[PDB]
């Protein structure tokens, strides 16, 4: 079978770290395994254009492997041209780039899977890191040192402990609940959450969480807010100027879920005005972020409150090892005809939800 | 009575934040309370040189309040001249700037007290923050965004999860244990600790910690090491070239305790060579760190691995409130003649150590 793998070019960075499996140079560490079992592997980062390397190999590709950090868009047209396509695998988590709705409509027996759970701890750690970074004002503190300054008062005037703070998550799924778990020993005033379904009682009481029915009541009482929800009609443009006006004045906001859940200019304006003390996370919209994206230069009145990073929280070397092992297991379940997939990895089973 | 309060000058920052109590401008929030009680408060940042305002008022100061973040050095020489000195307060935690040995060995009737416990959470959080920042390679990632760049592989190639890492603390005192407590839900491979005395079994089990008998074996198996111990003859220069040669290659090191525990040049060499992936923390030697201190410019082979900040972890606004309240309570105990100090706050009571 022909398998087409789409990843970014790490370039020199691939030679620096052999564990950087999620690039074209290292091919998820499975090129030998596929060759061993008689399959042909097409690896490429060229995913745009009509003469992209991807598009030339779509017509007879049995399997297509993708990644959210260099997403090959499985479009309506490409689905039409993929005459031998049987399986689309996400070497990671996230299927925004796959036209799942169209695949289902065609009736084609195309399975789509992702390595569910491989990213959650990595993103959850990133939220708490970013919470602590903002609350404790780490970013301007490190800037003083590397700039050869020493002025404690300029850093302490807007630095707090995370203890005694009320923290709320919008969404309490795999990532959000793992964020709550890690926050318990920091002794927050309270942990709050809003979600379209209740946490199990035992899970709720393990972290001492209280559920808030609506999002104004949630944010209005929250010192820290973190976004851990899927992107859909309810959450698209959720964090806009109107909703931000009900945040506690000087709140800290963190979003590692999806940039589009916020309205970029509204968030930036809120930080500049003081409605937010700081904003952080690693997701953007558009993504990758243009050089002019307002979240790059936005700052609070003190020249701080920005803890943004590129979208990399879910591609740490430990996540990538899970991505590569998970993709191999999914491929193995397919090659052997057992189709013994993990139930949580299935997005579509032979075209069906 | 005359109280001499020594804090740093915050300048404009004091105007920006009234809750910045630990500076000369806001006087720990107790200026009016002391005035209402009939006491004379001398507040100054000038603490160096015989001509200093501090030295001018030492001879008839009844109480001296100090802070570790702008330490007035209560030396033997100054104690001899403090003819009326009855009480030395630390608006915070840390008493290395006070010559306790001279007070206790002469028998001078001077009490020294600190606001015990008020810094522990703040420092413990800052260790975890630094651990996460170094392990996940945050600094160069954020640097990319503010420099209008986007190259994920340049960051991912040295970014890890703190999950599944072995974390060792040198010292399991108040801060060391609170670091371990905050690490439990991050699912480390194991929490290890070294100390001159063992934790209680219940404390060990609560955080799943294992004691390693000697430093060399502790650091050899640790992905992450954090220093949470006092500076004494057993820890001065502990993190030096040899001990670093026995760290797990590519280890991350955090030190929020005392700069002098490390040999600064040795740590930077270990970071440049790759013995250490990163180094972070907020304590320096000398302190304040001069502009050419090696820890300011040092980096790993990727231009990253530096999570250094100025010494501020224990002076957040929440801690500063605990310091100010704690100082007021100590003074109230002194003014009323009750001397009902919190037992944990006593370093010396009338020049004598007391049972802990």
């Amino acid at each position: 079978m022909k398998i087409v793998l789409v990843l970014y070019d790490a370039g020199k960075h691939a030679a620096d770290e052999e564990k950087l499996y999620g690039c074209t140079e290292n091919k998820l560490g499975i090129a030998n395994w596929l060759k061993d079992q008689g399959h042909e592997l097409i690896t490429t980062s060229d995913k745009e254009g009509g003469n992209s390397v991807l598009d030339q190999h779509i017509p007879d590709a049995d399997i297509i492997i993708t990644t959210p950090f260099h997403p090959a868009y499985i479009t309506k047209e490409r689905i039409d041209k993929a005459k031998k396509l049987k399986l689309v695998v996400v070497a990671g988590v996230g299927s925004d780039h796959i036209d799942l709705d169209y695949i289902n409509q065609t009736g084609k027996k195309i399975s789509v899977l992702e390595v569910t759970g491989s990213n959650t701890v990595s993103v959850a750690e990133h939220v708490l890191m970013t919470m602590l970074v903002l609350v404790r004002n780490f970013v301007p503190a490190h800037e003083q040192i590397i700039n050869h300054d020493w002025e404690v008062a300029a850093i302490a005037k807007d630095a707090y402990d995370i203890e005694g703070k009320t923290i709320a998550t919008i969404g309490a799924g795999r990532i959000g609940y793992r964020v709550l778990e890690r926050l318990v020993p920091f002794n927050p005033k309270e942990l709050l959450y809003y979600d379209y379904q209740a946490l199990p009682k035992d899970a709720e009481e393990k972290v001492g969480a209280r559920r808030v029915e609506n999002i104004e009541e949630l944010v209005a009482q929250a010192d820290i807010v973190t976004i851990n929800a899927p992107l859909h009609a309810g959450t698209k443009g959720l964090i806009n100027k109107e909703l931000l006006s009900k945040f506690k004045k000087g709140a800290w906001l963190v979003n590692t879920a999806r940039g589009a859940i916020c309205v970029a200019e509204d968030v930036a304006a809120a930080l500049e005005s003081g409605q937010l003390r700081g904003y952080g996370g690693d997701v953007w919209f558009p993504q990758p972020a243009p050089k002019d994206h307002p979240w790059r230069d936005m700052r609070n009145k003190y020249g701080a409150g920005n803890a943004m990073t590129p979208h990399y929280s879910g591609t740490t070397l430990d996540a990538q090892t899970r991505y590569a092992e998970g993709t191999k297991n999914i491929l193995e379940s397919f090659f052997t005809g057992k189709f013994d997939y993990r139930p949580q990895d299935i997005i579509l089973l032979n075209g069906e939800y």
